[PDB]
């Protein structure tokens, strides 16, 4: 439509949509003129019957409705952080996505499919010191790729390199 | 003028003060009010006799001395690209610096000093694809001390990534 497009931000495990990294990247979106959503998963997070993770497979489906109406309407980038890119990263193969922003997204999800991602513009930020998702993994997803890619000095939670991370996001939506 | 601070930009192999990418540095030092300065170290990179990359050791030199005349204003920021990145890093050890930048930086240099500069704030721009670096000498440099490391989609000169070069030295610019 009119709207040069919208942005779909999900939010880490147990974390929830007023996390601050999710609402960091909405002030990016509505800064930049995008439309956002910050869908909340936090009831599949709580469903440990259904896994470590929760109903994963529910939060791959709940995204992929979310994602598919906003393009009946017009370019949608997918954003997340760890679980919320790791579901961000594997919607971007069923549904027709702009372009995807990913802080530290996890390579492996134990008997679910591993990481991967539509042929579109990745934009990925790290933290060198992860305890969960060793840089070096996101390092070889990200090569195998060519996708941008920004390590910082942090660990998992990037809460040192939320406005780091927010600017990476800009410039992914300003390219496009 | 009033000033945020100074800068000393040192350009690529054979490529002169007026090189694309030390031009997009100068640039993002101005628009954001801090002086800059590019040496001319063409003479001594036309020294094949003494390497394939000319007089390094004079190049080294002459950056000193040029560094220790800025100091006299206080702590400057050292940026540079290809081969202006190693001899930045080795000078930053010598002078007080307040930041390094370094685009594509060589991490070995034959006879000369592997790579090392001092614990400062260090912000590098490196290419998947750099023919001459591989990637993963850079990476391995940059996890050994949390250097924040962009890895961009390109080659060694970065002739489709000046503009993300350039924001992310205005990035390291705007934190100090
Ligand atoms: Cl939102
Ligand atoms: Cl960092
Ligand atoms: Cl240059
Ligand atoms: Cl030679
Ligand atoms: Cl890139
Ligand atoms: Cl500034």
């Amino acid at each position: 439509g009119m709207s040069r497009g919208h942005c779909i931000l999900a939010h880490g495990f147990e974390s929830g949509p007023d996390a601050l990294k999710v609402t960091a990247l909405a002030e990016v979106a509505e800064r930049l003129g995008w439309t956002h959503e910050r869908p909340d998963f936090t009831d599949l997070d709580a469903r440990r019957d259904l896994g470590q993770l929760g109903d994963v497979r529910g939060r791959l489906q709940r995204l992929l409705e979310i994602a598919r109406a906003a393009t009946e309407k017009g370019p949608v980038v997918l954003a997340g952080s760890s679980l919320g890119s790791y579901i961000a990263a594997q919607v971007s193969l069923q549904v027709p996505t702009r372009a995807l922003f990913l802080m530290v997204p996890p390579t492996k999800m134990g008997p679910l499919p591993a990481l991967d991602a539509a042929a579109v513009p990745i934009s990925i930020v790290h933290a060198w010191h992860d305890e969960l998702i060793p840089a070096a993994d996101v390092i070889a997803w990200a090569q195998a790729r060519s996708a941008r890619l920004l390590l910082v000095d942090d660990g998992h939670r990037l809460g040192a390199h939320v406005q780091a991370a927010s600017r990476a996001f800009a410039e992914l939506l300003q390219s496009l």
